[PDB]
């Protein structure tokens, strides 16, 4: 046999990076981080503020890389403070120790994922960057050691249920379906009275869900006032989440949305969400 070499993934990389920070010892493995950072400031403005969120099992961490952009002073003891709309509960924040000019540094917000109603998976919130700004002068470098207290409003952060689910590529998803079985099979369904199109209805749905279409689903053939769309992924704490919608297009679509897992909770979830 040949051997190959390992080379670490992007979510490897974040897990050693993750499981560096004393705080987050207990979290259990990292589960997803979003391929993507979010802005939380407007382009060309003093702070480029970019948000990463990582999911765990039973946690979310949201990752703040912060730059100060602004030559006349460092900033001190940076935390990105978040008040959510619904039942994610915030339980440390680790700052930034000293973001100078131009130099990034990181800092992160550890939260719970709702407990009471864990369906309740969509949350805004409100970020406010909390710091020690130290004036100093451009040219020289030299920092005035009497700092003061100040705060910059940052844009919403939005989670939703595509944070709490892996797409995942099934090449034969009836055998998927089979697989998982029928104990947590649910279906629900649900009137879209404003859309026109199956092209619309479908797009939405892979958008908001954020998992993979099986089987070319995505796709509508012309003709067709009929569809199924497939997907697939894996719902935080590892267990397949599959979802199949029927759709049917008469003036409006109308659609029946059956999902299978081996465990309840996420059945719930999707059919809460949609
Ligand atoms: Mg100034």
């Amino acid at each position: 046999m040949h051997h190959h070499h390992h080379h670490m993934t992007r979510q490897e990389i974040f897990q050693e990076q993750l499981a560096a920070v004393p705080e987050f010892r207990g979290l259990g493995p990292l589960f997803k981080s979003s391929p993507e950072p979010v802005a939380l400031t407007e382009s060309e403005t003093e702070y480029v503020i970019r948000c990463t969120k990582h999911t765990f099992t039973n946690h979310m961490v949201f990752q703040f890389d912060c730059t100060n952009t602004l030559n006349d002073q460092t900033l001190e003891n940076v935390t990105v403070q978040m008040e959510p709309t619904e039942a994610y509960e915030v339980l440390c924040y680790v700052p930034a120790r000293s973001l100078p000019y131009n130099q990034p540094g990181t800092c992160y917000t550890l939260v719970a994922l709702p407990k009471e109603d864990p369906t309740a998976v969509a949350c805004t919130f409100s970020c406010m960057m909390k710091f020690t700004v130290k004036d100093c002068d451009p040219t020289t470098g030299e920092t005035d050691d009497e700092g003061y207290e100040d705060e910059y409003v940052l844009e919403d952060l939005e989670v939703t249920v595509a944070d709490h689910i892996q797409k995942v590529m099934k090449l034969n998803f009836e055998a998927a379906w089979d697989e998982v079985g029928d104990e947590f099979e649910k279906e629900e369904t649900f009137t879209l009275s404003t859309i026109k199109t199956l092209e619309e209805a479908v797009g939405n749905i892979v958008k908001f869900l954020g998992m993979h279409p099986c089987e070319r689903s995505d796709k509508v053939p012309d003709n067709k006032n009929t569809h199924t769309l497939l997907l697939a992924g894996v719902f935080r704490g590892g267990h397949d989440i599959l979802v199949r919608s029927r759709l049917l297009l008469l003036d409006t679509v109308t659609m029946q949305v059956t999902a299978r897992s081996l465990e309840e909770l996420p059945v719930d979830i999707i059919l809460a969400s949609v």
